[PDB]
């Protein structure tokens, strides 16, 4: 079992896709493994570059196949460098930029909780142990909390585990166990701009519909409730890109669907106020309007607390 | 006929395109075929990596051309590994991520039924049999049914068949028969979020138009039916991306087109109610409104059941 | 002149761009040319794969440069295979997926007529004849006419021609003549879904504006004609992607522009009806409304027949 | 100084970006330079293909670095061919498809004037003269003037110049002068479809707002001017993609901004007409409406002529 | 320590992304380092091209790994050229086009201040000094200030620094110091078109809502304030692409959110004016309207000055 020291540097974690549950990660990968003693020109260790790296393997130099398990497509390896030491050890430094998949829960978008995971397992070698994992997410979080989309919390989670496989070759009494690095950086999305850009204006439009709970004129009432619903849909179109859309139900989506009913229900109230006045019963219509004038804001507050009580 | 054992691992089936009938599939491909006996360093079998794989073929090592028949463009092969055994057999392990085409029926979108097919046939060898196919879709479906867009039902369908060709070379008395793997995983789209985000709000807007079947004021009636049609088109704009658009007629599209008539027809009713009152015949207008107040909801229910009876 | 037998298989003709006049074509290319006699291991012909193909050319093996003339960018060649026969002939099989340019006429979109052309000419060899062209568009059209976007009509058009060039080198007394394959598959776009999704709803919105030709209330009339124009523009936004937009005038675009006038003209009528009633002359306004109530539908029908008479 | 004959063929000039001032150009590049005498098999000149081209340079064959100066990114070179003559000269034929940058003036979009420039200078050789430039834009313009987006005027502009550099090496008494080809094809955008699709309907919506200069009812007046402004913004959304948006002010943008004022000003007029009638002074309101009924169309005509007088 | 003279030419700084804080930079890179004396054919220095550059490294020629630190993905290197001098020095000229990341502050968009930074550090060599940095942004700024999106101010900022690292190898306590080039060009976004296209029309729509501070009719008042809010959201949809959206609060976003309240508040005023007239207290409603007729424009002016006082 060849011991490999893996040190991964983290520079950027950008472009979090709300559909494919993908995110682009940039940095550097360092693999210091003890090889076999070789002769370098003099005492100083040899420095080999990307083009000449393949030339060394042809001559009889070992290079282990360390592949990312959760990588979506082939990641972009910039410049790769092999540092052959006269003593024996070899240091492999390579810049990488690729897409990584991890199960994401967007259920509670306004106060999002997400984990960015990176996994590495040698593609061809099982009885070749991975010594120690090191995550250097030295890109300062408290430096620009407003500028950074995600508030980096904790200097990642180091985890080294032996992944057991089932479907393999004929000889597996102790070949099914592959060493695997499990890097997991945590982050919390900043609500800072999501309230005065999405939440707050989507609420005002809904309360503007509620101004028909004072107005007696049905012609003016229709214009309020119908047009605000147009404004709500229009504003939901503007937002949509910022909004995360997943196959499951969300707290934001639950509120968004709840708003659609509170328009439909208000339309009913306004129409009820009208038909009562038409059928010479305005005494009911008078109290019906006064009721919903206090009921609607209370009911929406109860239900928003109900949703929050279920999601949190 | 060289016997080839093909074991394909399935990791992800993501990004289902509603137009091109394409979907991205990620995993691993294993090809264990009995070659010719060779000498490996000692007893242990030789492990060859991607860069050195081409070097072996030049020396005189066999590598069969196993191409995906239904692959759209050249798929992304990550790291490929050849395992040369001293006895004779060779195990080929390669990570793949590519686009696959299959005939899809989106006719019934809210309760979608789809099959994800993967086909493999040796590009150059016909009298080279494919021994056994194995599909390892071990990515747990019941684990996160709400999170997964498609509910993976069944551990795929293994199918090995001899595909017969017509247009070939000169020598074809028994060369037209190529061995082909036919992998078909089944899945059902979760309706869970499609009802409170698309179906339900598209219905409320249509019923808000129906509130003119109580109102006597034509000026207020126009504002209802005309503006709700604006809201419906606006909401159809928001949805559109989620909506699958194909060259054939769909259950969703049939309902969507039916809604467009139920606005146009309601406009007619409202205008009829007006001209009758204008031409001193309000007795008809009074019953005309009361009729459509019960008729419209019944007619739409009948027709929605009619459509459902035709599609299902 | 080396005789080359070219047989092109057609699998898919997908993604027809309405702006760049491009379409993606997938299939296989077969080039059977009589080379020089060589010795294969035994009697059986040698099978050479993509990586080893370049190795043969270095040793002294001929490979002709067959490039697509109408290809947009470098097309994606999947797996290429050379079949060296002991007698002399060589069969070249290669999978291709690329973009092809051809002059397209979208003038009559609802009942579209289009030709998909593919051209092949040897990039370097003029006095090297192309024997016979064969198009195998065996992807069944009548199988799924509703599912297929284009109804494949005819098993393509085989055409072999000697293309004469003007601007060449110094030596051209008989070097300007290059052999060229001209493959042209015909197809007709299915109107099936384009009427109940685009045409029909765009018409209803326009007739809803015409309901002001019965209404006497100007305040209610404005709401009709102005808001329907908003709905028309809104619906044209939804459609737009499905709609083909070219630098020339189309039948669809002519109707679309005609609809914009029929709103503007109706606004004038409604305003005329008003000013006449204001200036104590409602006798004119009464007949003015009754006139346009019969005129507008007749005029639009005449003009739609006029447009159809010009385009067809 | 090695004399190089450069003949560039033009096939397509497609996808003109209104932001980055980029356009994709496809064709062929021919470089006939007199090298050194070599022995070809017999008398016939040797034909070398793309893969074997690099093999010749290794043996000791010259290939000059002819790079496009105005190319955005590395352009797509399809198939490249070297024609080695026994006498000495070498003809280099290569198919290219790349993006080219040139300063574009979109100030007057409806009647656009644009120049498509292509520049070539040897990347490594200064005292290596470029003999003669030849542009073969034989893709017929008058063939399909309605189908072609740009009306190709003139068979391009041939220009060969010695570009002088300042920041170079140590030895520059006569090494700063590089030979450069300056190809410039001219074209004029067809207005044909831009008037009945963009200009004309954007005008009708603005005149529909002007129908409030006859109407006495403020409630009906508001519905006109407010909703037409919604329609104008909605129609500007539909158009936007066709509209060129640059960091400077345009004739189209000036008119577009002018339209936004003519709505705001009309709103003021309508509100003035109201407050005058409210404050028992309708004599002013009567003439105020009659004034703007003649003023607004005259003022907009004056200002549109003013803008046209400034831009042209 | 090998002294390297780095001279970077700047051609284009295009496509500034408001989300990822990225921008594409094109130009040339010159690296003149004193190598070892070699024999060139005669006295003239050897000119080596891109394909032959790798051939020289195999023979025993030094090429230092100069990588961009702030580069997003692998940048596009066009044609690279090595100029081997007989004396010893080697000049490396390479054309580049890549994406660069730098922390951007969009807080004050209408009068934006931005810095475009480019960093270069040898990927493999620390005790290999970078002699002098030279930035040639000779692409004239005052030439076309209206055409250029960013007004290039200053001929960049030359900065050479020794970057100290923490996580490294065993070999040296004085190996953590890498020489790094820090190029920073400054630019200011032109407001020229952002006022008559975004700011000015977004203001007119808001003042059109204020015309209800004269109107006594609630039915006409609702139509004003509700529809202008639709127009504002509609216009914000049109703009959105031009608008920079970041996770922090902006001056534009603050004004944009402030506008959403000024609609909601105006709705309240209009509804208050109504309920007062309903509950036989129009004396209050009369002064309430007259108050907000002077208050609203003054309050918005105060608050806009307040925001400007905080951001500037």
């Amino acid at each position: 079992p060849v011991d490999v020291s893996v040190s991964i540097f983290i520079n950027k974690i950008y472009g979090v896709n709300t559909l494919e549950q993908t995110y682009k990660v940039d940095g550097y990968i360092v693999a210091q493994w003890t090889g076999k003693p070789r002769k370098t020109p003099g005492d100083k260790p040899l420095i080999v570059e990307n083009t000449q790296i393949e030339r060394w393997i042809n001559n009889g130099l070992w290079v282990p196949a360390l592949e990312f398990i959760n990588v979506v497509g082939s990641p972009d390896t910039g410049n790769k460098r092999l540092m052959l030491f006269p003593d024996g050890r070899v240091i492999y430094n390579a810049r990488f930029l690729g897409s990584f998949s991890n199960d994401m829960d967007f259920r509670l978008f306004p106060f999002d909780r997400q984990q960015f995971v990176l996994e590495l397992e040698p593609f061809s070698y099982n009885n070749q142990q991975l010594r120690f994992s090191d995550i250097q997410v030295y890109t300062e979080n408290i430096d620009n909390e407003e500028i950074d989309e995600w508030w980096i919390r904790g200097k990642a989670s180091t985890h080294i585990s032996d992944i057991r496989y089932d479907h393999l070759s004929s000889v597996q009494p102790n070949q099914n166990e592959f060493s695997r690095i499990t890097v997991r950086i945590d982050a919390v999305r900043n609500y800072f701009s999501y309230i005065p850009n999405i939440i707050l204006p989507m609420l005002f439009i809904l309360f503007i519909s509620w101004t028909a709970f004072w107005s007696t004129s049905y012609e003016a009432n229709v214009t309020l409730v119908v047009s605000t619903l147009i404004a709500h849909i229009a504003f939901n179109i503007l937002v949509e890109t910022n909004l995360p859309k997943t196959p499951y139900m969300t707290y934001t989506g639950a509120i968004i669907f709840m708003i659609y009913l509170f328009y439909f229900v208000a339309v009913i109230e306004v129409t009820v106020q009208h038909y009562l006045k038409v059928e010479s019963q305005p005494a009911r219509a008078a109290s019906i309007t006064r009721a919903s004038r206090i009921a609607f804001p209370v009911v929406f507050l109860l239900a928003n607390i109900i949703l929050a009580f279920l999601f949190f």
